């Protein structure tokens, strides 16, 4: 039962493009990629080659194929300890999934700042451009279970654990700059509303159901983040192509004790890019693991996800100078008002070894801050501090979750805490309390100071009575949704209208749809009317007369809120499908692959069967997947080289591949006789912007294709796609 | 610095006698002691000196004295993540105690065989006299909680984890050679009966209650082990001075495949020694930690517990050669019929560092055997195999309890099991199943063989129908209790009678007492009558006429079953109280201490207060304890030197000290004017055997005293103690 | 039938003095003692007389004496689902004991006010002397495990669950009017100091050891409660003969919104009484369940613990 | 035991039998049933041995396994009949 003679069962331990080699554990794929945290896991990494199969007690197993029984057709015997241990371990493999963000995908990397930030913070990880901090990052959806699909419409989580020299800092953020609700007390109400309904546990991975829109209609504070969710921000192309935000205002504290308010940002260096809805929903069926897969394969290819950390900084004295409250997590701070200052770069460059041990058991918590950082009174941040430690006690089995290898600090940790389930550390200290004289009081408290000091909270002034009351300054709900709406391109606005229309059409109780349309009328009449028309609802005269909400500190728009208004495309790490035929013109393929390789764009060679095809010059071309096996949903663009086109001209799947790519606004390039396929997509002898066409695939043909790919999608095609039946 | 200037907070890191230094974690007390297991724990040992106090996430704490609040008399704030972690870990410190044997005390050591046993077993740890195997041993009671008292009347557990090169072997035994019940199906019934009664959860650490003796009276299989429990076996002096047994017949399997039946023995190299009942019961009040303390202090002193492993070996063809069934765990194998063959020595030479991490979390399971051993059909052993892995899933929080440091094999372990709560090991194997090609089928099964082979069970023949039926060969209940009884000295018999009499006096429902008396009449008439008289029960004429049970294979006694019939005294490690006065005769103390030192006997110097007293010659004598502080219960003998006796002659505590020791049969030595104390214990002018007296404490005064100590107690004093009010 | 002919196995369901009858579950001993909470437990109370022995799945058991095996001297079979459920349930009986106050003894009762307190509090259970509130009270020591002794020197816990018409109120007090420490942040330090020391887990149920007195010496805030623990307060004769205190100042709030500061007290109607030290220590060996037994037998006798 | 938190999973309402269930098992996490039986073991006299074993029979009898003959050696071996 052995490995093939040719070694083909084992991936090469070098970077390789997606599909070229089977995927593997990060330490076997990239053994020479290291960082302090990855090295520190070596105490628990376990190999396998050349070792005997044993029980967990170290007893060699002779027959792992059979239970012990009284005769070979007889009853199994109670004394089979080998069977019992193996089955008992299997029986207890599962642990509770995260209450939210159960579905997530993670990787290791490192961070470093561009310059010391000691003027504004004493945080050690921000103190020196040449001090590298290992990180572990998990990206996630919110609503669905661990086994739900990746490319749903949802908010995404973006959690980073920095293993710093002065402690672990977890920056536990999402991919939009606000949240749905103002006070943590409502969190279980909002999450219950979005999650599968309690009677029948439907729907998975979708906000398109009555209870969510019932809560939204009755809680207008939710409308800002609902706008972001209904836009294409809700369906990113990759975790590499979305923004990250800490949402809350936090504090930075410098050595002089000065507090500066801050909001955290991550900028994706691969650019912002999202799917369109029909593509994202069909992709949850064709590959529900698409984002997990794409992230792992990018890292194996060397297309490391990179993000720039940035800070919006507001001096203490400017706390009240905006027309929103800085502590309200449903309000964003527009970059036109407060620019994002670039802080440092994070690069994710190694996949884990074991998903369960490292991803599933990772515990992030926004209370894990370090000296130089502090909280504010944001009432959603405040309540989050009661949750993340608590939930970890059932999910991870008790209070020693920081000893699970992935969660361990790389810096020293010593205290008087003892015992708890699954206690790993064996403490030698004669004392388990302080103050003590029997160990001369060690370990000892450390005064706060400029570097290496103990944690002290900023001495913020508190004055108020003990109340359960929402601050009046939080009671405005329409101006930020409007700012967001007005900052989108026209095609982005169409996509928002379509998201609301699609979701509300799934709400069974029509009055809820009506109540939501009335809320949209308080944001923008054009948005409200367009959603209403799709729902067969007619706005009343009163609704038509609702005064729009005020501008945000005079802003009519802020283009930083759009995915696409400002070009920032990067083609490196994108993928093209190349549709083969049984006599491919090799000069086309040479030019195609050469130009793709120059820009770091991968290719997948597709055909109507697996195996190989031979090109016109005898080159044997291995086939990656069939047209049906790897649909156009999984690539950024489609190229059809010249060759024996009649081979594929009447193939339904090949035609369909182009129809689906066209519908989803992807660039398509057709060389030589492949231009015969123009007829399937109904599109003119003169040509069309978004369709590259020439006699052969040369320098020019490929430059045009790659230019289109840098703009991500062919938005100008949108009016043409409603008539195509795909 | 809170430690004293003089460094008297820190115990000397060298062997010191009990009470000389404060006790300490083993790696601090005895850093030079080592074995392979203790070395392999070093990766999880955590020190403390010179380290900052931190959270578990590695953030330095500045103020570990206060919560974060709004104003120094204001409310505590939710944002206090340092408070929240510290209190949350504290809130989750406890894990379930063991369902049985929850009270126990453990130490590290090592084992070495005297010679290779390869002719009878291929067990690697028995293959070479040079092969030393680390062990971890936990002794225990059975009934009481982890916080119950040590010197109760109960069975004791004696569990040894051998960290062998071919897997962990757990020898999970007790201090008597049989158990109470025959089939594992009744274990919850017998354990419910002996445990605190379910309405009110009384009594702790005691079988002296109705439900226990109800069960016994209805289940005569239990009488054998009940005789043992009622004897002085049920109240050992020390874990160092008790026997151990595996109880069941197991098999040894050699390299040629030959099975030999075996029963396991531990022989205490310090000899056999028990308390007397009143002393044991009082001792649960004055020092409920006495066995735990004595074991730890013996190891700190270098009085390492030593035991010899012994095997009773019975050829397969002798299975049926006895009057009892070899597979019946209520039957012992008389050493007169099958001698114990010496196998090797175990030495316990290092205390844990942390009680919770190493002792409380240790998991032993008799299913944990290695190649060269195997099971038999003993139906109590059979059922044990269903329980010990199971219970560890809740007690230790899931199926990775073998990854808790104390439980980890020292030899390799590799398999395809994955996940589970608190998973430590990060598996890099591409495969988590077999057969696989993708990791060339590693780790791989190993055929069985002479050494380093896979586990194969002995191909014992099974034939019979599927039945829930007791073997008729097990249905004999009285002959072994009788053999045990007749093998005891007359004072041991007296103490058995008094154990049943006291326990049955605490049974509220008189009929249960009568029913037990009826059972005893089936064992021996002298026994039954003597208990009956203590209970005001008169035997009937039918009871007086029950034929006693047959002898066991012609034996009318076996002196190996007695604690004391064959003296095997060892004074090393025992302890003597020395009652001081304010003008001690220094020459007496010098002689006493010199003699005790030479035989490795410790001393405690006692007075009526702490501090120091000064001898006739100006020698300053420090006081270890008061008379009331360290009662006679806690030592093996009492010496009163000469001096200013009038100082203590009218001290009630000093007089009582001697009365209590006298009652409990301990040697007492009185020098010079200390002889005045003869009157308090009513000793005749010309003396009596067991009281050592002279004008001074020597020439022969110390030899006489140490001769009495070697015989443990003064049994000939028994007729005398009833008159003494103590 | 295994019971005696004369019925002497079953205790009389009438009050009887200590030792006169075997003690029994409270609904069998005093079936007509009732309060709203006791009655509400009837949905989960399970009897036993005259019912077949079954598995937890309701399958009747023929032979509860033997495992299933291949031959009467053969190996035990994996298919014995009856043996497996019974042993599995036994294997999982224990739950973690309380981190502190693990040793404790409890009973049901009721509370009634002497007068309406509506002038000082709107708490419904204090609104009318005819308002009867069921209670469940647990008395405890602090340091020792669930299996440690009762008559140790320790503080005692005195916790009352009031099942009121407007919610459960738990008054979680001790038998001294102050605590050892000022700020909850130090609780794990104080508790670790008094608890068995971590190297060897000694001593049980005792403050008489180095780490406790090390902490007290370095933390003079402890000295007040330490005085109480060193007094005979530390060794009550009975949970019926000790005081209870809430310790903290709380507030009462009335219907007008007026706050009054309050401290809570329980005053024993059997009066105050403690043992002496030598008696208490010795009693931990002769009867480590002495307080638990005393309380149960007092209630069986009709000597109901009463507190004001 | 892990998925449902302990050995009292048959007391979760959906899993409860509708017929009587009585035995000597006690405690476990999440225990709902409050047993009043003086005994928690059998055989006992203090509750006249109730709840009692029931012989097998045509209806309402105890469970007894069919007495299938077993004959063979203790082996970890697949039957050739399965190959
Ligand atoms: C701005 C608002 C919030 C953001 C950006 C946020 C972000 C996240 C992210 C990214 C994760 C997953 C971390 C991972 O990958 O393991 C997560 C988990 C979680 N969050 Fe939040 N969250 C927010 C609000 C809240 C609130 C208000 C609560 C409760 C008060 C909460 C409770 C939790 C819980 C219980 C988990 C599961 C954590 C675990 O099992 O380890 N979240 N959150
Ligand atoms: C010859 C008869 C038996 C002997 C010699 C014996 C011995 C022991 C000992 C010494 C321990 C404590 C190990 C330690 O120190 O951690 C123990 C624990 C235990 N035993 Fe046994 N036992 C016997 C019968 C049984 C039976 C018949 C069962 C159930 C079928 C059983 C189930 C248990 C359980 C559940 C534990 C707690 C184990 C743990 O929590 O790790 N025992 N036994
Ligand atoms: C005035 C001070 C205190 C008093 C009067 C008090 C009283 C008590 C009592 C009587 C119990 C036992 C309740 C029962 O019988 O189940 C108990 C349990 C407990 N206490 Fe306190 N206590 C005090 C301080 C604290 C502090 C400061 C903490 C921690 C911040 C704490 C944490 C606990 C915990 C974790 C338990 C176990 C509760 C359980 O498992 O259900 N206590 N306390």
């Amino acid at each position: 039962s052995l490995a093939p003679e040719d070694g083909s069962h084992r991936p090469a331990a070098e970077p390789t493009p997606p599909g070229a080699q089977p995927t593997a554990p990060g330490s076997l794929k990239a053994p020479d990629t290291r960082n302090e945290k990855l090295n520190s896991l070596e105490d628990v990494r376990k190999g396998s080659e050349n070792y005997a199969l044993t029980t967990n007690q170290g007893v060699r197993i002779a027959d792992d194929q059979n239970s012990l029984r009284a005769g070979s057709r007889g009853p199994t015997l109670l004394e089979d300890f080998i069977l019992r241990e193996k089955i008992t371990h299997f029986d207890h493999e599962r642990i509770p999934e995260r209450i939210v963000h159960a579905r997530g995908s993670a990787a290791h990397g490192y961070f470093q700042p561009y310059k010391s930030l000691s003027d504004i913070t004493k945080a050690d990880f921000l103190s020196d451009p040449n001090k590298i901090t290992p990180v572990f990052v998990r990206f996630s959806t919110v609503q669905g279970g661990a086994g739900s699909a990746d490319t749903v419409r949802d908010i995404r989580g973006f959690a980073t654990k920095f293993y710093t020299e002065e402690g672990i800092f977890d920056l536990v953020g999402n991919n939009t700059p606000i949240f749905f609700i103002q006070d943590a007390h409502k969190f279980p109400d909002f999450v219950h509303a979005v999650k599968p309904e309690p009677h029948w546990a439907i729907p998975q991975g979708q906000s398109a159901h009555d209870t969510f829109w019932d809560y939204v209609s009755l809680q207008p504070e939710t409308l800002h983040n609902v706008m972001w969710a209904m836009s294409d921000r809700g369906i990113p192309r990759s975790y590499r192509t979305m923004e990250g935000f800490g949402i809350h205002t936090f504090r930075l504290i410098n050595a002089e004790g000065k507090a500066t308010f801050v909001r955290f940002h991550w900028k994706p260096l691969a650019g912002k890019a999202s799917l369109v809805w029909d593509e994202a929903q069909k992709l949850t069926g064709r590959d529900p693991d698409f984002h997990r897969r794409e992230l792992w394969e990018a890292i194996e290819a060397g297309d490391f996800p990179e993000y720039e950390l940035g800070f919006q900084l507001i001096p203490e004295e400017d706390e009240f100078k905006f027309d929103f409250d800085l502590l309200d997590p449903t309000k964003l701070i527009p970059e036109e008002l407060v620019p994002v200052q670039r802080v440092g770069k994070m690069v994710l460059n190694r996949n884990p070894d074991n998903f369960f041990a490292e991803n599933e058991q990772a515990a992030f918590h926004p209370g894990h801050i370090v000296p130089g950082l502090d909280f504010t009174n944001d009432p959603l941040l405040q309540g989050r501090l009661e949750s993340y430690t608590d939930t970890q006690i059932s999910r991870l089995g008790g209070p020693n979750f920081h000893e699970i290898p992935i969660n361990r600090p790389t810096c020293p940790y010593h205290n008087f805490q003892r015992d708890g389930m699954h206690r790993m550390g064996i403490d030698t200290n004669p004392a388990n309390y302080e103050p003590n004289s029997i160990n001369d009081n060690w370990p000892r408290e450390t005064p706060p100071g400029p570097k290496r000091g103990g944690f002290e909270s900023y001495q913020e002034r508190v004055e108020g009575n003990k109340v359960r009351e929402r601050s009046p300054s939080f009671g405005e709900y329409y101006s930020h949704p409007r700012l967001f709406w007005l900052s989108q391109t026209p095609f982005e606005q169409r996509h928002i209208v379509d998201g609301f229309s699609f979701e509300l059409s799934k709400v069974v109780r029509p009055y809820i749809r009506e109540r939501v349309v009335d809320q949209l009328a308080h944001i923008d009449l054009t948005l409200a009317q367009a959603v209403a028309k799709n729902l067969g609802i007619e706005l009343t005269d009163d609704q038509l007369n609702i005064t729009p909400p005020p501008d945000v500190n005079g802003l009519k728009k802020d283009p930083s809120l759009s995915l696409y208004a400002i070009p920032d495309g990067d083609v490196k790490g994108r993928v093209v499908a190349i549709l083969l035929n049984d006599e491919v013109r090799s000069a086309d393929l040479l030019a195609i692959l050469k130009a793709l390789k120059a820009k770091g764009v991968h290719a997948k060679l597709l055909y109507s069967r697996m195996g190989e095809v031979t090109a016109d010059d005898g080159t044997v071309l291995p086939i990656a997947a069939t047209f049906a096996g790897a649909p156009s949903l999984t690539v950024d663009a489609v190229i059809v080289p010249c060759g024996n086109i009649a081979d594929i001209a009447d193939n339904g799947d090949a035609n369909y591949y182009l129809m689906e790519a066209y519908k989803h606004l992807k660039p398509i390039a057709l060389a030589g006789d492949a231009r015969k396929f123009k007829a399937t997509i109904k599109i003119a002898d003169q040509g069309e912007e978004g369709i590259v066409e020439a006699d052969s695939a040369d320098g020019s043909f490929m430059d045009e294709l790659l230019t289109l790919m840098a703009a991500h999608r062919v938005w100008s095609r949108i009016p043409k796609i409603d008539k195509i039946p795909a």
